[PDB]
């Protein structure tokens, strides 16, 4: 039973210390209840797109601004024992996006956590 | 500036006459303001995926039940001077589903027609 938690688009940024043109990497953003989907925009035809989807087990989202994306959101997975890597950079088109896709974000983030955290603690108490 | 209308999952149905195993062919269902996207189920990972977009311009929406698919949808393209395409077969989980989702797709589509009507209309008086 999954759950569509927010739909927005995002300008992706591979690289936020760069300028890019307007408008560059589009995606469509997919935020689920227990994942998150980026995707190309859409243009009939039958296609084979891209896919980039992402566990929001571990998940941290980091607000930042400067002179070439005055929206920005940085995403990178930290679990036990490994090392932190960024998943994605985006920015938002205004600030109102921002606010809003990052608060879902992390809401959805800390309601994956709680069940994963049950499914380990369960798991320990079988054994 | 696109909108989303709908989120849901149907199964596809390539042959409303035959009987297919429960749950084959989910799609995640993607309905827009001015687009139907149609694609597999999700999953992290990159990967390649397949895409079925559809314009609304002529589309139309035929309710249909059997013993095999008691929710079905079918979508055909109708426009004038053209012969009428079958562009797909769904079946909906429960008939709740399929009234919501085949409504908002009415809507949709009529917006779509009256959208195009008046730019039809709007390139006759410009000659």
């Amino acid at each position: 039973h999954r759950r569509l938690v927010c739909y927005c688009r995002l300008f992706e940024v591979p690289d936020p210390n760069k300028p890019q043109k307007l408008g560059l990497h589009q995606r469509e953003i997919f935020l689920f209840n227990d994942l998150l989907v980026v995707t190309k925009i859409f243009q009939n035809s039958v296609t084979y797109s891209f896919r980039q989807s992402f566990s929001l087990y571990g998940m941290q989202v980091l607000l930042f601004e400067n002179q070439y994306y005055p929206n920005g959101i940085r995403l990178t997975s930290s679990v036990p024992g490994a090392d932190i890597k960024v998943l994605i950079n985006f920015n938002a088109p205004n600030p109102q996006d921002r606010k809003k896709f990052t608060d879902d974000l992390r809401e959805s983030i800390a309601e994956v956590q709680e069940m994963e955290k049950h499914r380990i603690e369960s798991e320990l108490e079988k054994q």
